[PDB]
């Protein structure tokens, strides 16, 4: 939620992974 909203497939998505890590915490 900043700028640029490209669909992508094998790039930006990666960043999304981090958004899923927000919960991931040893």
């Amino acid at each position: 939620k900043s700028s640029a909203y490209s669909l992508q497939m094998g790039a930006t998505a990666i960043k999304q992974v981090k958004k899923l890590f927000k919960k991931w915490g040893w």
